[PDB]
């Protein structure tokens, strides 16, 4: 009952971190709208969790997002929290292998999709004194190799979170982001599968953290519920969920 | 029941932020040992809250701290979380009005007291896979005027938190800190009372945050319970509880 | 003679910060290619400074940028440093007054133009063990009110700087950024002119810094020459040129 | 002639980073007072460099520091820059192997010695519109294993730098710090000699940086001359001289 009576939209909530965030909010008492461009995971999640419903939505399509917000209000009558989790990490790419075209397409998902849903949701979040939670990445803050477009998109998300927090503070709407490090998700597994030695890639990813393991979607989910339900004096913060990967010296 | 069956020590828990942290852990199901050098607030808190007990302890006295840990184990049989909140902010002091003597005494409370209890507690925290929460300050990160010794002590606490997180990660013991901004406490009120216009000082402190208010001990307390009970992939982080004071341009 | 025999390209070098950076490199002994989309300032600068030449180039046009690099090599035979300074700050805009369209156009100048020139220049920078200097902004790090798209673009630039520094480090090519705060430029003056009271806006901007003044293009220029010529162990850093605006509490 | 006619005091200037900073300022045209507790390196440096003189001074002894300032004024008539470089990194120590006693002694050198000279020098720095440069460490910001007291002292130095910058800004006195990463010095070599395999320790230290090498005292020296002579809009900044060690993921 930490977030009972509240309505939450989670983009990319069909699998991975997003699904962990969906489950955490449902466990907190909220009703959750699962937004995803793929039907498979989200539809099954809606059958599994009472209180969660699935709405097909590609956050890069402005009309999809308009319909997502209006359907959320029509079906549930309020909107308290938007979790902008939809995003993608391309396979490793040397800077000379990247293109302005691919960069624009990644900006469209990782940054403008977050911008568009937030914009459409804010009138309702103002009515509810709701809040926005953006899922950025640690590599937005510290960089990463062979990921220039991805890193740039998460740098923008983290900075945009702070700008929006300033604009919305007079209306009592908080805007925060979570920066996960290595979290074991289908995306991580897919990316590891492309490497010459997948098992070696995964063990390298585990040892990137002083804790010696990757994180779980449920741990990102707990951080999100905290920001929504108990962080009333937090706005514009970047909550690190990284297992300490940013600490100390390492083999670079 | 988020932290049921767990045992928490809170230093400086007799009033202010520490008392808010005590109440939050008790509300989470934990048993809490209130450590304070002053009897008045802590003893009343123990009478008020079942599950909380008061132990007189000056964290600058190594034998006081040794007795605090041994009494906690003797009476409760385990130790899961240490919250190093004891600390003091002197009145405003121009750098030429400070002294090496006063600097050393402030280091003794704000930094070495935290170091001493953490050291004595870590053998028991390792047994429990417990965690350490240090209460630092936003001004450790961004500086503050007329507070050179205070700022230095909180810079050390925040850095020490990261060093300790690295050392204790192989043992599964997490070490994190909370950096509050302006929180309305008896200390803030006492400090405002020394100003020529106390009400003007307080309104200036409120407007330092884009949220337009100071924070509450209960909000620091919620952040502490989160770090202890639900932040299992967080170590070495600095959790800002500041109302956004660090964001954007201001009259400096 | 600190940077004698070296060849530097400065985008947006016709006025403002870019012109200050041009002058600083010329004063250091380098030959400088001034890139700008407007002829007026850049052409006059080329007449004024021996060693500086002006090449008309809109960094949002990929063929313009291709021609800029090839003409630089054809005329000067090497390329040692690229300063990505072209950029624009729109007038204040509430988040609900922004558009995805305007956001994309600002990304095209502030981020993709930097990405495009850097990409085309890197083969030559690798030959010279040259370096990249991106002009970002303090508000990328701390946010700003009524500037969501602008803040996001500078957050991306600062993060991209770190990602690129990692990719190019094996080749001895350093990538750094400068984050200016309030610098008195034609852009600042133009923006102040739109305010109801321009003089009040300017005095507010001066007092945003503990130093009590805005910065000068020449001071950004000195920081750029340092990064190019004397910072051989610096890569991926964000050099703040802000007069301390990020320090301490302020009226927010 | 970048800093001609100026007078600089460098503590711990007899070897290592301090000696590199001495040489850089002498090369810039300044007169430099070398302060060190050991006679060997400093006296030889004074014989080698016209314009540099050696004054025996232990920065932990307040009367030594008083005499250092008064002798500097008596012999050279002004004081423009103080570089607080004296400091020590103990051998690796697990947290349970540290002591409050050793912690206090390290605070006395790494933090209070910097505080004491800065305090005694500020009246003269105000007359000259001079500046303060503190040598902190990257591990103050990101932590380090087996170095809890050391990390805490550098966290304090970096924070104190910002507090002092705020206090001294109305007087036109800038206060900045440099945070080096792994720099090859006699201290690094001494520490490596204590390891079971010194050569393995050194190669690990080199690979901690994406640049693949450690830094040089001369590179720290160039950064110091920049801050003193050309960074007139920089105050309270932390200038990283780390070869990118803080960037990206590493084996932790
Ligand atoms: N996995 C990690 O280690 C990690 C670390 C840091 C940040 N992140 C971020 O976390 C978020 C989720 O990552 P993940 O690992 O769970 O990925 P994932 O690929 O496992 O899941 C992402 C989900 O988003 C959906 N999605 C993708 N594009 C969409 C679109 N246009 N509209 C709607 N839904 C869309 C996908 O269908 C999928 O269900 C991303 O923003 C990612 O950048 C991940
Ligand atoms: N109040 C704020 O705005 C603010 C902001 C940032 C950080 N902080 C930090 O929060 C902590 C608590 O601050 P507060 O405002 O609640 O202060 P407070 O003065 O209201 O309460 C501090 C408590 O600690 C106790 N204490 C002091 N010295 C002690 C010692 N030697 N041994 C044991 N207990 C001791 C006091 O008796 C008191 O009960 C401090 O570490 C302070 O630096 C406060
Ligand atoms: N002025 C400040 O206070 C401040 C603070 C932080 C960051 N910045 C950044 O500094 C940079 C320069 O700012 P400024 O104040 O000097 O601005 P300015 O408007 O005075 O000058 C910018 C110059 O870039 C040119 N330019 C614009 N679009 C271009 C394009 N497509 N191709 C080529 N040239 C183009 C303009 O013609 C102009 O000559 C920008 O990146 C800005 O974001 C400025
Ligand atoms: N070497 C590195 O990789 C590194 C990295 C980051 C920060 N640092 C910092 O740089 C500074 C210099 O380090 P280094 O590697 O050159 O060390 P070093 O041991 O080689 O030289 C330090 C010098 O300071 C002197 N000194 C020590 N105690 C003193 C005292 N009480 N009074 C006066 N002089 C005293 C020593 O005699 C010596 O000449 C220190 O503050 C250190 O923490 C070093
Ligand atoms: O596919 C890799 C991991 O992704 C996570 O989202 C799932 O919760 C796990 O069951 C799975 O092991
Ligand atoms: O004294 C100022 C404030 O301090 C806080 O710790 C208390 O919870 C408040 O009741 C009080 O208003
Ligand atoms: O237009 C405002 C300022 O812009 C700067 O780029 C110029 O160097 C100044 O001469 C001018 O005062
Ligand atoms: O002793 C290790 C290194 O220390 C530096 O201060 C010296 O300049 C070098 O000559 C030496 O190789
Ligand atoms: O942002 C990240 C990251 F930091 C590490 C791995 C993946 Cl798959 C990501 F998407
Ligand atoms: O650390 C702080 C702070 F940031 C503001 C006010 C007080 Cl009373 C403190 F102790
Ligand atoms: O980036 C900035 C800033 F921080 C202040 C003012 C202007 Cl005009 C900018 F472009
Ligand atoms: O501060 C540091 C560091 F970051 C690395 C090595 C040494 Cl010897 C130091 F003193
Ligand atoms: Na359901
Ligand atoms: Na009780
Ligand atoms: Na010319
Ligand atoms: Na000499």
């Amino acid at each position: 009952t930490r977030y009972a009576g509240k309505v939450v939209v989670v983009t990319g909530g069909g699998r991975g971190i997003g699904a962990g965030i969906v489950r955490a909010f449902v466990n907190s008492g909220a009703r959750v709208v699962i937004c995803d461009k793929d039907e498979s995971g989200g539809r099954a999640l809606e059958q599994e969790l009472p209180g969660a419903v699935f709405i097909l939505c590609d956050v890069t399509q402005e009309d999809d997002v308009k319909t997502l917000v209006s359907e959320t209000i029509r079906r549930f009558g309020r909107l308290d929290c938007v979790v902008n989790n939809a995003g993608h990490h391309p396979p490793p790419q040397r800077p000379e292998e990247t293109s302005a075209q691919g960069f624009r397409q990644l900006l469209e998902l990782n940054l403008l999709g977050t911008y568009t849903l937030t914009k459409l949701a804010l009138p309702y979040l103002r009515k509810s004194q709701g809040n926005v939670i953006n899922i950025s990445s640690l590599v937005g803050a510290i960089g990463q190799a062979q990921a220039v477009p991805y890193v740039a998109t998460k740098g923008a998300v983290t900075a945009m979170t702070k700008a929006l927090a300033l604009d919305e503070s007079p209306y009592g709407v908080r805007v925060n982001c979570i920066s996960p490090g290595n979290i074991w998700t289908p995306l991580w597994e897919e990316l590891a599968a492309l490497m010459p030695d997948p098992r070696a890639s995964i063990r390298e990813g585990m040892l990137a953290q002083p804790l010696g393991r990757m994180g779980q979607p449920a741990e990102v989910g707990a951080a999100a519920v905290f920001l929504a339900s108990e962080a009333n004096f937090c706005t514009g913060i970047e909550l690190l969920v990284t297992g300490g990967a940013e600490l100390g010296y390492g083999c670079k």
